[PDB]
Formats: C-alpha cells, sequence, structure tokens
C-alpha cells in the first residue's frame, strides 16, 4: 500500500525545532523509535541552546501523526502515511487560554530511511509572569483525542482539539489546538472520514542526561469509525 508499507517496521525518527516565544529564542533536536503497529512512539528531546524559556508540556503537540495505529477496518482514513515518503507540511495555531499563542509549521517527511520532522515555531503576546514563561506547568502530560476532518479543497485534512496542562496550584489550562496538513507530493492521498485519535503520553527524565531535557512515551490509536 506505498504509504503504509513505510510503517510496518521500527521507523527512525528524528525531530528538529527552532523557536522564538515572545523574543526568547531556542532549538531542540530529538531522536528516537516508532512503530505504528502499536501505535508507539519513544523518544528524547534535548534543547541545544540551553535552558528551554518555555515549558516541556507546550512543546509537545509541535514535536509524527504518521506512527498513530490505524485498525485495519480504518486503514482508508490514514492521510498522514498515504502522503508518505514525500510528505506533508503540518501547520497549527495553538492559543493558550488566558495567554499567548504559538504558530507553527513543519515539514514531516523521509530523509532516507528516517521520518524526519523540522518544525519553526513563533510564540506571541506570552504574559512573562503567566504559566508559559513562569514555568508552572506541571512535568506530565494528559490524554486527548485529536478530531480528523477531510480538506477536499486543499487536498489534505482540517484537525481539532484542546490539550489540559496541568498547573502546579492545581488549575488546568487549556491549549486549543487548530491544525492543517497538506502533501508535499503531487500524488493520490487519502481523505478520510471524520474521526479522532485516542492519546495518551508519559514523560520522563534521563537521570544521567544533564541538558534541559525531555523523555516521552507514547501510544496513539485511531478510533470513532
Amino acid at each position: 500500500s506505498k504509504g503504509e508499507e513505510l510503517f510496518t517496521g521500527v521507523v527512525p525518527i528524528l525531530v528538529e525545532l527552532d523557536g522564538d516565544v515572545n523574543g526568547h529564542k531556542f532549538s531542540v533536536s530529538g531522536e528516537g523509535e516508532g512503530d505504528a503497529t502499536y501505535g508507539k512512539l519513544t523518544l528524547k528531546f534535548i534543547c541545544t541552546t540551553g535552558k528551554l524559556p518555555v515549558p516541556w508540556p507546550t512543546l509537545v503537540t509541535t514535536l509524527v501523526q504518521c506512527f498513530s495505529r490505524y485498525p485495519d477496518h480504518m486503514k482508508q482514513h490514514d492521510f498522514f502515511k498515504s502522503a508518505m515518503p514525500e510528505g506533508y507540511v503540518q501547520e497549527r495555531t495553538i492559543f493558550f487560554k488566558d495567554d499567548g499563542n504559538y504558530k507553527t509549521r513543519a515539514e514531516v517527511k523521509f530523509e532516507g530511511d528516517t521520518l524526519v520532522n523540522r518544525i519553526e515555531l513563533k510564540g506571541i503576546d506570552f504574559k512573562e509572569d503567566g504559566n508559559i514563561l513562569g514555568h508552572k506547568l506541571e512535568y506530565n502530560y494528559n490524554s486527548h483525542n485529536v478530531y480528523i476532518m477531510a480538506d477536499k479543497q486543499k487536498n489534505g485534512i482540517k484537525v481539532n482539539f484542546k490539550i489540559r496542562h496541568n498547573i502546579e496550584d492545581g488549575s488546568v489550562q487549556l491549549a486549543d489546538h487548530y491544525q492543517q496538513n497538506t502533501p508535499i507530493g503531487d500524488g493520490p492521498v487519502l481523505l478520510p472520514d471524520n474521526h479522532y485519535l485516542s492519546t495518551q503520553s508519559a514523560l520522563s527524565k534521563d537521570p544521567n542526561e544533564k541538558r534541559d531535557h525531555m523523555v516521552l512515551l507514547e501510544f496513539v490509536t485511531a478510533a470513532g469509525i
């Protein structure tokens, strides 16, 4: 099935992000492995510029939905893998409630045998003492549902969801995600029926790592036929 065939085993992942939030510039690199047969991702990310000026949980969505597990009765709805290997552009606006926003543009594609996510991130209008620039997020990640619709005119998909970030004072802050994916190549892609991805993620630290970093484990399965 061409695109799907590229994901039948474990695929190595490389992620590269250049960011600027309220003028604070930073870069992140990550590497790990993806196994779409089990909808499973394991990755380690490092801030290559020193200390990250935002909380790691705020970058999780930005830092490869081609690794979702689509059950066999739904594989006709897997846009992400169908665009491979030429890839897709993934664009987002992320609105943090009562605070600033992220705008992101990424290219996700194979570079040789590696699946590569290259991102540019621009954040504006953050409060210097809000939950983001004030580093008030707990170091954890919740479990969400990512809603996917076909966008025939753009030959891609439109995606919407809300991330719930736990805050150290017991509160929860919403991050409203608006997302558009469009193929890079010219070949035909799968335009899905409406459905959603069910996600779970666990964040941890490498006890031998001295750099500012995040270890991530993720399970993602398509559902909602």
